[PDB]
């Protein structure tokens, strides 16, 4: 028996309890699991957004129904990230300004794969018509019916819970973590030790043999998972793995957040996350029932905590001296290696980017999934560790580049922050993709249908940011192809077939906007 016998997870929150619950299922009762988590001082719940695979890849794996967990964390529905004021100058405002060309400064990044005609995505037929003046429609409204549903604030399900569209979730992270702790302790026999870590004990090879807690108790184990957050108490301190700072790619390094009571009856509930451009970063808005989480992400090189706090307060008309605020300084980048010896980092201890595309929980689920597949024995085969590390670094570096593109192709030059973004270097892989896009070609064409894509985690993981996503961001920000895809000039029958697809998107939008309940009414039914 060369097998791991005990796994010790350092830290709770979403990373620790997701790791514990998932390995609890994956390891089929053959391994003892211990979580060491300090008792937490409650923070105001500032909200978290997600991607659509979360229910199939995580909660369904555990046998937890959607309704059951949503009801315990005041969850709500997300059909997109909506970008506001990313092309126009001025102070932070929740209200979209007007472009020079008359359009409102808003664009959406929704979920779902674009349809095709003649093996060409609908994106390309839209681009051809827009470049030739045959349409004035934006990409998002021409190509996704979700745009019209979100503009009317309708829900992504009917009141009988029939599905109408793709969606993800908004929720209180600290409640999801509590829900998962309860699940893991009562249904999977995870041991919860409520204490702080004071020592990390190592053998002659530098492998961890145990942690000591503040009370003096020693927790022995074979494999250690670092979910300790930005401090990286195992991976960075004890194992001495360097963190690669990537502030030469992304500038924001701080946030100030709160939760804002909201009149759902008067205003309705928006089925989407908003990203509101500010003078020295951007502000998230994550609606739940009765409230929204909000947070201004900023670079402390271009604004002081007080400046940021004032600009954030002015957005929502908060009184800055009579408001509860959380302040965070973050690490941007990743570890040189995520897994060293018998220490595997997951969550913030591993890697982090600002939540501009709701990547946080995804990075956790992906790391845990890959750990279960690369799960070691006590010989810790180096190839197994290497392959895991290689997946984590490519996943992170890919999303990092995608995020950088949101900033680099903003036309804003009104503040030193917006201008500073354009003096950073683009990474090679994203320069290559921009060039491809600019010639009218697709970037990262989806391999498969939407069922298979959101059904099989490996299919999404290998094609996470597809053609549709690059169009949403580049076209949204005003970067167009230099010309249409030249093949389209030879394909009049394919042009006409795409016209039918555009008409289908319009019909679906008009029909569903008439018949769907409001997001508010679906939430009221769900939360009982
Ligand atoms: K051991």
């Amino acid at each position: 028996d060369n097998r791991i016998k005990t796994v010790v997870i350092l830290g709770g929150g979403t990373a620790g309890w997701m790791t514990a619950a998932y390995l609890g299922k994956a390891l089929q009762n053959t391994v003892k699991i211990v979580v060491l988590e300090a008792p937490t001082i409650p923070r105001i719940g500032v909200g978290e957004a997600t991607v659509p695979n979360l229910q199939r890849a995580f909660f369904d794996y555990l046998g937890i129904p959607e309704e059951e967990w949503m009801r315990e964390c005041n969850a709500s529905y997300k059909m997109a990230v909506k970008f506001i004021n990313w092309r126009t100058p001025g102070e932070g405002s929740p209200d979209p300004r007007t472009l020079d060309d008359g359009h409102t400064d808003t664009f959406h990044h929704p979920f779902g794969l674009l349809p095709s005609a003649d093996q060409i995505p609908l994106s390309h037929y839209w681009a051809a018509k827009r470049l030739q003046g045959e349409t004035d429609e934006n990409f998002d409204e021409a190509c996704f019916a979700d745009t019209a549903i979100m503009n009317a604030k309708k829900a992504p399900r009917f009141l009988d819970m029939r599905r109408a569209t793709n969606y993800a979730w908004h929720f209180d992270a600290s409640k999801v973590a509590a829900f998962l702790r309860n699940f893991a302790v009562t249904k999977q026999a995870v041991e919860h030790v409520e204490d702080e870590m004071t020592e990390v004990l190592t053998d002659e090879r530098g492998f961890i043999t145990a942690l000591r807690t503040k009370s003096g108790r020693i927790l022995q184990g074979d494999l250690f998972v670092d979910c300790s957050g930005f401090r990286g108490l195992l991976i960075n301190k004890a194992m001495e793995e360097p963190f690669i700072d990537m502030s030469d790619h992304l500038l924001c390094n701080s946030a100030v957040a709160t939760a804002v009571p909201h009149d759902d009856e008067k205003n309705g509930v928006e089925p989407y996350t908003s990203s509101i451009a500010m003078e020295a970063g951007w502000t998230w808005k994550i609606p739940m029932l009765g409230r929204f989480g909000s947070g201004h992400v900023y670079s402390d090189h271009f604004a002081t905590q007080d400046e940021a706090t004032l600009a954030f307060s002015k957005l929502w008309g908060l009184d800055p001296d009579n408001t509860e605020f959380n302040h965070v300084r973050f690490r941007v980048g990743r570890n040189r290696r995520a897994w060293v010896r018998n220490c595997v980092s997951v969550g913030l201890a591993s890697c982090f980017v600002e939540p501009l595309e709701s990547s946080g929980i995804y990075f956790i689920y992906a790391a845990i999934h890959m750990l279960a597949k690369h799960f070691p024995d006590k010989t810790f085969d180096k190839v197994l560790v290497d392959r895991f590390n290689r997946e984590i670094e490519e996943m992170f570096d890919d999303t990092r580049d995608f995020l950088q593109a949101h900033y680099y192709f903003s036309p804003r030059v009104d503040t030193p922050f917006w201008r500073a973004n354009k003096e950073l270097k683009l990474a090679d892989s994203i320069k290559d993709k921009v060039e491809t896009y600019r010639a009218g070609l697709p970037v990262n064409l989806p391999v498969t249908d939407e069922g298979t894509y959101y059904g099989n985690f490996e299919a999404e993981f290998r094609n996470f940011w597809t053609n549709g996503s690059y169009y949403c961001i580049f076209a949204g920000l005003g970067l167009m192809p230099r010309n249409p895809l030249p093949a389209l000039a030879y394909k009049p029958q394919s042009i006409a077939e795409a016209e039918l697809l555009f008409a289908d998107v319009k019909r679906k939008g008009d029909t569903l906007v008439e018949s769907l309940p409001s997001t508010y009414d679906l939430l009221r039914q769900l939360h009982g």
